[PDB]
């Protein structure tokens, strides 16, 4: 178990970045942003080879204790054995994720939160940095 | 009030950097290391002006829940409205911290912990990035 974050208060517009260090024999990585850990609006999941997934950048969201639907997405900007840096940002319609190699996605805004307070990660991830802006 | 951050697994030897704004207004600030909310082997409290001190960094530690015995430090080298670093590293004798401006000192460990999992902050210092070598 990781990093764990409270009291973040990141307002809406405002830039949480993560550095971290990507295992040589990373299976899978997960950033969690929310209120608490019943409560997550973003459940990030990079899977190298997870749960029988390759390659494949999985998101859910986390309401009173109750997965969401996922959603996966198609570009995986990942390498075990190398330094990655993720940038996270919100309004009320979406969180949008700022990847390596130019990658952007956005993923609905599922909860109903004023900030965000809660950061949690997990995996074989090393966090190195974080910065909020 | 402030970042509240656990599971930091920082190792004698290890660098933990801490970044931020002293506020405009500033009376006190603080910054919590230890174990958990209860043990810490440092509680870093530059106060501007609060609880009798002027422009005085007091540190203490807390352990099992009970305050220890206050140390004054010799040098102030912050302002109010300014950013500032601080970073932070252990042995099996002494937190060492490293402040603005090429001044440090040392604190005694005194619950000798070989680990620092836990940071809080709180007062009129905003938490910008927290970093580890
Ligand atoms: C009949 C259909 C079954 O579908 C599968 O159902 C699984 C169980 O629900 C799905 O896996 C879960 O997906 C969630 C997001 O939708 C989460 O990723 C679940 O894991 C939560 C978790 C574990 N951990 C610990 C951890 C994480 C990474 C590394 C090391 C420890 N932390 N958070 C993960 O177990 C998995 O994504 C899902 N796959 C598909 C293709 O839909
Ligand atoms: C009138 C003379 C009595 O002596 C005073 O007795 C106080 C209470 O025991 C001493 O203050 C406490 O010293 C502790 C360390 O030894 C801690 O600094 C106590 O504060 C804990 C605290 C409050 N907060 C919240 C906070 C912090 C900064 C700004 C705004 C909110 N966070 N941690 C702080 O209240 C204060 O160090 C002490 N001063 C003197 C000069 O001896």
């Amino acid at each position: 178990c990781g990093l764990v974050a409270s009291n973040l208060n990141l307002k809406p517009g405002e830039c949480l970045r993560v550095r971290g260090e990507v295992a040589p024999d990373a299976k899978s990585f997960v950033l969690n942003l929310g209120k608490d850990s019943n409560n997550l609006c973003l459940h990030f999941n990079p899977r190298f080879n997870a749960h029988g997934d390759a390659n494949t950048i999985v998101c859910n969201s986390k309401d009173g204790g109750a997965w969401g639907t996922e959603q996966r997405e198609a570009v995986f900007p990942f390498q075990p054995g190398s330094v990655a840096e993720v940038c996270i940002t919100f309004d009320q319609a979406n969180l949008t994720v700022k990847l390596p190699d130019g990658y952007e996605f956005k993923f609905p805004n599922r909860l109903n939160l004023e900030a965000i307070n809660y950061m949690a990660a997990d995996g074989d991830f090393k966090i190195k940095c974080v910065a909020f802006d």
